[PDB]
């Protein structure tokens, strides 16, 4: 009838806080949960045959997430499913030690699994120049493919850009339909830049023309501070807009199109 646990996490975490600073888990709707950091994201869906955990943070986020997932009384072990948006270090660093004591099989698209496999970037990744423990990685997931397990259905978007095997995920909670997607954001390291790799950038568009056009109520970002996820928690009463989808896929496009301004 609101909140409970995320009024506390508005107290405890600010926006753009650290990766690693502990927070508190909330419910997001239905059998979603935010299972994150202050900082970072992590979404764990349940269901009647196990749960599905997308993202890790980093290997020192993950100890935080295997804390709050205990919080709200779930076992790791009926995790089955790990997902992840996008290969850095701060989303999936801490991959390997919740695939260990979970069990897990770990889904992630191809170019995401290298990395996992080697624990590193990766030549076409724009911020390529911290490295992380090594994943098992048991199936991959392609454009438009589907995750099942149970009740649960997740399909996963390629919505690459920030990272060549970026993912954006979407499902339903009970309907709302949440999509979680991906970072996006035209950040690189530097020296990198954008307008060298037009083969990367004709993608960047399909997925980011993709995402605009999802059917989508709720959103969620691997940085809860990209989409406001502090200020909805605070100042309305649920997580879901209309044309949240819409409206963050344009405003990475116009960060894009700033982006490639400062080309020249
Ligand atoms: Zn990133
Ligand atoms: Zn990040």
């Amino acid at each position: 009838q609101t909140a409970v646990t995320a009024e506390h996490w508005v107290d405890s975490c600010a926006d753009w806080d650290a990766w690693d600073k502990p927070g508190p888990p909330f419910r997001v709707l239905g059998n979603t949960y935010y299972v994150g950091t202050c900082g970072i994201a992590a979404i764990l869906i349940t269901g009647d045959a196990g749960h599905v955990l997308i993202d890790s943070g980093t290997d020192r986020g993950a100890v935080i997430v295997r804390d709050n997932i205990a919080r709200l009384g779930f076992s790791l072990s009926d995790v089955k499913i790990l997902l992840h948006s996008h290969e850095h270090i701060d989303h999936v660093g801490g991959m390997a030690s919740l695939q260990s004591l979970s069990g897990a099989t770990l889904y992630a698209s191809p170019a995401a699994a290298a990395v996992m496999r080697n624990g590193t970037a990766g030549e076409d990744d724009p911020q390529a120049g911290a490295s992380f423990p090594v994943a098992r990685v048991g199936g991959l997931v392609n454009d438009g493919d589907q995750i099942a397990l149970g009740n649960l259905r997740l399909t996963a978007y390629a919505t690459p850009g920030h990272t060549p095997g970026a993912l954006s995920w979407q499902w339903r909670a009970c309907c709302t339909t949440l999509v979680y997607a991906d970072s996006l954001s035209p950040v690189s390291a530097e020296g990198y830049r954008f307008n060298a790799h037009p083969e990367y950038l004709q993608a960047y568009r399909l997925g980011l023309a993709t995402l605009a056009d999802l059917e989508c109520d709720l959103l969620l970002t691997p940085h809860p501070s990209a989409s406001q996820m502090r200020q909805r928690l605070s100042e309305r009463q649920s997580l879901a807009v209309p044309d949240a989808c819409r409206q963050y896929a344009t405003g990475i496009s116009a960060r894009l199109a700033q982006r490639l301004a400062s080309e020249a």
